[PDB]
């Protein structure tokens, strides 16, 4: 559908000769998705007038008026292109030439050259939001993203969900924490921790260093959910910014599930588990 | 033939797990003509050894060995990629992974991402030669060139030949010169000047300000030829760096042809023609 590259040349009527009066002309340049248009002038010589009302070349991209060019050299109220480069917003750019009823001097019009180039969606905005969560990979006509080690790309193909499940503890004591603790825990992750001991023991849980899981002031914990499910009962969900109290379970088996939503920079939780008999 | 964009992912055997011993592997990435390949690593952790003889990832583009990467962080004799970006020479790039018989530590190998990007043939080399004579226009997978006003693109589609022919002088006196005089005259141009007066007059030719047409020390004027053809005889070809003597023709018609080759920065000639009866 777009097998050939997009480029070309635009000229005022009669170029390189003098352009006429009462002329109205336009070119609509379109590129494939993922591309934008780059336009520049090899030649520009038009009638100068206030706000370029008489003769002009107008570059519009969508509803935006990218440029209104007149004259030979720019003023405080008029712009001439010179060696400037004009980039379309999106894969289309419209160029309109208009001339009024008269020319005092024999103005020779314009010559411009355009070409489609790739958009780099992985650009470093130095202040704005970036497409993908971890690694951004740009290619001609598109982009895609990937994640660091320990993650898999979410269904939305941008978020990096943590490989947080899979941990099984058979030891008498130990530590388990939210992913990347004490650094902010990842987004859209479903982490399941298992603790399985022999039939004689009971497991004790201690929230130890810092607790900070996203919380709403009215609804309690609709964003990120830390639940503790044993054999006797279940505990939670836990949310907030202070250490939850000690949990003396009467069981030898306990599963801790921790789910996260798509936003937040909360630093998470850490649990030291012990056991007695 | 190349309807889809070129991009992809490369990993060491077993990534993200430990890579094995006695492994030999390679990927040959190819882009369409006009494109080159851009490769970078999201992950790199290999065995360090002198000149990366034991384990390595080698980037070769043609006969050139672009890189030989080992270890975690670079040394005086070994290189590790880090965040560096590697560009192929031409539309192909080969990547070779090799591992020897043993690994002391559990090295986790590499992850790399590549994509085809356009070559900008119109680049500003800041010292080298530029593709086209006047204006260079880059597009995806290629380039083309154009000329200033007064020129047409030569058959070779790079050189700008001057629209130098077409001038006819009916006046009693006047000036004709090589194109762009006193600036160096263009290349591969065939310029014909005509001087046509009434039957009663004879035309006088004066080489006036400066003469500088390309000349060979043995063969006289095989590069650029300035010939003067009247009704009685012909004069020339003229070449060299000094003003030719006055030419009193006995005719009312004279054609001056001036042809140029594909190189040279010689400033040209200027002729003031007069006439009497
Ligand atoms: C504009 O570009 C041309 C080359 O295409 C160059 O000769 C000229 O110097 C440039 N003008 C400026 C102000 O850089
Ligand atoms: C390498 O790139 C990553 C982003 O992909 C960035 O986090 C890291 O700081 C970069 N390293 C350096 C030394 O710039
Ligand atoms: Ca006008
Ligand atoms: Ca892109
Ligand atoms: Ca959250
Ligand atoms: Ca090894
Ligand atoms: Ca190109
Ligand atoms: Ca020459």
């Amino acid at each position: 559908k777009w097998p050939e590259p997009v480029f070309g040349r635009l000229v005022s009527p009669g170029f390189p000769e003098k352009y006429g009066n009462h002329q109205d002309r336009s070119w609509t340049l379109t590129a494939p998705p993922g591309f934008r248009l780059r336009l520049y002038f090899t030649h520009f010589n038009l009638e100068l007038s206030y706000r370029c009302e008489y003769d002009f070349v107008k570059l519009t991209s969508g509803t935006k008026v990218l440029a209104t060019l007149c004259g030979q050299e720019s003023t405080d109220t008029e712009r001439a292109p010179g060696n400037d480069t004009f980039y379309s917003l999106g894969p289309s750019l419209k160029v309109t030439f208009h001339s009024d009823y008269s020319n005092e001097k024999p103005f020779t019009g314009f010559e411009a050259f355009y070409a489609a180039e790739d958009v780099d969606e992985c650009r470093t905005s130095l202040g704005d939001s970036v497409p993908c969560d971890h690694y951004c990979h740009n290619y001609l006509g598109g982009y895609y993203c990937s994640c660091r080690v320990g993650y898999i790309l979410h269904q939305n193909k941008h978020t990096c969900s943590a490989l947080c499940s899979g941990q099984v503890f058979t030891g008498r004591s130990g530590f388990l924490s939210s992913p990347e603790y004490p650094q902010p825990y990842p987004k859209l992750s479903s982490c399941a921790y298992n603790i399985r001991l022999e039939e004689g023991f009971s497991i004790t849980l201690d929230f130890v260093e810092s607790f900070d899981v996203e919380m709403h002031p009215e609804a309690q914990c609709p964003y990120d959910s830390l639940k503790i499910q044993t054999d006797k009962r279940e505990y939670g969900p836990f949310c907030g910014k202070t250490l939850p109290p000690r949990i003396e379970t009467d069981s030898n088996k306990v599963t801790i599930t921790f789910t996260t939503d798509e936003s937040g920079n909360h630093t998470g939780w850490k649990i030291h588990y012990t056991s007695t008999a």
